[PDB]
């Protein structure tokens, strides 16, 4: 399990909501 924010997992919530990539 795991939810940070709601993503995948490396990826970022933008100031959308969109998990976005963290690279």
């Amino acid at each position: 399990e795991n939810f940070n924010g709601g993503c995948l997992a490396g990826y970022m919530r933008t100031a959308d909501g969109r998990c976005k990539p963290t690279f």
